[PDB]
């Protein structure tokens, strides 16, 4: 897990942007795969902490360039890029900063009812448009084979938990992966471009106007199941209401809400296994054990 000083940052940007003058630089945030720097108050540079993060940062750039000016909400625009470097595909990238503030669930709930309603509508419209983008020219590296994903998870966890669980408790998971793979509802969907990390901290809001005014962070975006974009928002007490998103599903014209709820219920259970897998890949020994604890409890 890599780390950067302000200087290392300034100098990587100079390297390939010799005419670019850096007046101000502060840290804008940090996630599991990039550190974000706010530069000259106008740009957001993302620097990857590992290979996977660089690949996501590469995929984000590619995707933002290709859906530029096709959506009903502003999205960041790519202006700077870095370059491959051994392991890393990307190395950094600079996006325009979209002014605005996260549509936090607290912010949302403090809003007038009509303003809550207009937000649900605007989100609905955005996803409707996003999910309608023609997907013909996307390569495979951007497609998400869900069943392959579950199959490869099932292998990683069988290896991890072989040192952690006795037979009786291990059948409970073995049973859970089987139940999943046998249920077509997860695999039989009409695939489309999805944000795939669509939640409150990536939905920007303009309090002067009282309207959503940006959508950010396309690093996970991919060709996958459109229902994933509503599941991301449904967690009560952490994300938006289970009641708010049902307003979104309704402006969107969803024809099977019970299936979304069924997929949500499964993703909720699946979270423990992702903790175990990512806890081990990042080194987060606290993610690992907490996901492990959750499983000992099945």
């Amino acid at each position: 897990m890599r780390t950067y000083t302000f200087d290392q940052v300034e100098k990587a940007i100079e390297q390939l942007y010799p005419d670019f003058t850096i007046n101000t630089i502060e840290i804008s945030g940090e996630g599991n795969d990039c550190i974000a720097y706010e530069i000259n108050r106008d740009f957001i540079f993302k620097f990857p902490k590992h290979s996977r993060g660089s690949t996501n940062l590469f995929n984000e750039v590619n995707i933002l360039k290709r859906i530029h000016n096709k959506l009903p909400l502003p999205i960041p625009e790519v202006v700077f890029t870095g370059m491959p470097s051994e392991t890393y595909q990307m190395s950094f990238a600079g996006f325009t900063k979209i002014k605005g503030v996260p549509l936090t669930p607290l912010l949302l709930n403090n809003l007038p009812k009509q303003s809550q309603n207009q937000a649900a509508k605007d989100l609905a419209r955005f996803l409707s448009e996003l999910h309608s983008i023609n997907i013909s020219g996307f390569k495979s590296n951007l497609v998400l084979d869900f069943r392959e994903k579950i199959n490869e998870d099932n292998k990683k966890i069988k290896k991890l938990l072989s040192r952690e669980l006795k037979g009786p408790q291990m059948k409970a998971v073995d049973d859970f992966y089987r139940d999943i793979l046998e249920n077509e509802i997860y695999f039989k969907y009409y695939p489309c471009l999805i944000h795939n990390d669509f939640s409150s901290d990536h939905i920007l809001f303009d309090t002067e106007k009282n309207t959503i005014c940006g959508i950010i962070d396309f690093g996970d975006a991919a060709i996958s199941d459109p229902d994933n974009d509503f599941i991301s928002l449904m967690e009560d007490d952490e994300e938006y209401g289970m009641e708010f998103v049902s307003k979104i599903l309704n402006h969107y014209k969803h024809k099977d809400i019970p299936t979304v709820l069924e997929k949500y219920r499964m993703k909720e259970k699946y979270w423990s296994f992702e903790k175990i897998i990512y806890g081990k890949e990042y080194g987060y020994m606290d993610w690992y054990e907490e996901g492990l604890n959750e499983i000992r409890s099945a």
